[PDB]
């Protein structure tokens, strides 16, 4: 059955916490554990980062927080780095369901040549390396939370959830998953249907897939899950098997959901978006439908939900 979490008085804000902890000031936190997420033919590494904050950081699901690299900014000498933003892969409990954790799913960005493959270890992400090179009780200054776009939509708790993933952009709907369907939330029973779509490069690169996977096998009434391996599959018409193109294997489900009141999320890369918007019109005109009127209305009555980078 679903797990005990604590404390049951973070449920008791009506508004989520923001700038909590602002960059002059930022809240010391210390390093958990950092694990690899992915096996050895992904053609990157991602890790999974546990945050002690103590209470001290509190969110919802769907916020990111603020992370600054030690350092100096290289554009301002004498100041400290500039934030960078994750989302955060965890529920609002944590992965050990206290309250007194938070987790992030991030992707080593690594640099090489584009005619030589050579490496250059010193124009790689600075935040990234740092973080997925961190090791327990190491300390790490946060910043936020923030972010309001992806908050979870919970007045109907049978709505219709359609999330949309690419890579890391998985890290918001973990966190809302577990919500949904782990953890022993008395106030937020879920019903509906939730609908993960997740991108990546190969089986290798996949990102709690097992967790997933599980979600299936116990709620299979209220759970679907299509992945794209992107240099494992192609598409329809012969170019690699991206996100886009699973949404249009199931193009009549999910406008029919759409029409009935779904929420649908975007989350990752923001490269996808073209292609999505793409696929969408194509998808609206063989129907005989319009995507730009369909999509006006979905603004309009807040079903879009989009944040890519
Ligand atoms: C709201 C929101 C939420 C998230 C994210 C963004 C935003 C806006 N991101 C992205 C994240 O904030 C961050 O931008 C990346 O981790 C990269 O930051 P670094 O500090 O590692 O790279 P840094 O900022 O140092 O460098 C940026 C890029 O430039 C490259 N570069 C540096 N010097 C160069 C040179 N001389 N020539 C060419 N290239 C060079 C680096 O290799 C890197 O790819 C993310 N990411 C993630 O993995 N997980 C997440 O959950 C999120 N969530
Ligand atoms: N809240 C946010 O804004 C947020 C949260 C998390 C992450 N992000 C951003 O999302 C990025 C995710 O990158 P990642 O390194 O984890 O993923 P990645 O491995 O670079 O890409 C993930 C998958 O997307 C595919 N892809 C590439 N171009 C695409 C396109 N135009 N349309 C559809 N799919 C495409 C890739 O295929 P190929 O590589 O085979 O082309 C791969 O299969 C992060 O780098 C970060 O910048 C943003
Ligand atoms: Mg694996």
């Amino acid at each position: 059955s679903k797990v005990s979490v604590a404390p049951l008085h973070l449920e008791s804000a009506k508004e989520p916490p923001l700038n909590t902890y602002k960059p002059k000031e930022p809240f010391t936190a210390t390093i958990v554990s950092v694990e690899s997420l992915v096996g050895p033919k992904a053609p990157g590494e991602t890790c999974h980062i546990v945050i002690d904050h103590g209470g001290n950081v509190p969110y919802w699901e769907g916020q990111s927080y603020g992370v600054i690299p030690p350092g100096e900014n290289p554009k301002k000498p004498g100041a400290p780095q500039n934030v960078r933003l994750y989302s955060i892969a965890s529920t609002r409990y944590g992965d050990n369901f206290d309250g007194r954790t938070g987790s992030l799913c991030v992707r080593r960005a690594v640099y090489y040549d584009p005619e030589t493959g050579k490496e250059d270890p010193s124009k790689n992400g600075v935040c990234s390396n740092f973080l997925c090179n961190s090791k327990p009780g190491d300390k790490i200054q946060l910043t936020g939370p923030s972010g309001k776009i992806m908050l979870l939509p919970e007045e109907d708790p049978n709505a219709t959830h359609i999330m949309i993933a690419t890579g890391t952009g998985v890290a918001p709907f973990r966190g809302y998953l577990r919500r949904m369907f782990m953890e022993d939330v008395p106030n937020y029973r879920f019903g509906g249907l939730a609908w993960l779509f997740l991108g990546v490069a190969n089986s290798d690169s996949l990102l709690y897939d097992e967790e997933f996977t599980s979600y299936l096998k116990q709620y299979p009434d209220n759970f679907r899950y299509d992945k794209a391996l992107s240099r494992e599959q192609k598409n329809r018409s012969g170019g690699k098997m991206y996100v886009q193109d699973k949404i249009e294997e199931y193009s009549d489900e999910i406008f029919k959901l759409l029409d009935g009141g779904a929420h649908i999320y975007f989350c990752g890369l923001k490269g996808m978006m073209p292609g999505i918007q793409d696929t969408l019109k194509k998808v609206a005109e063989r129907r005989g439908e319009s995507w730009d009127q369909k999509l006006a209305q979905l603004k309009k009555n807040k079903q879009w939900h989009v944040e890519v980078a």
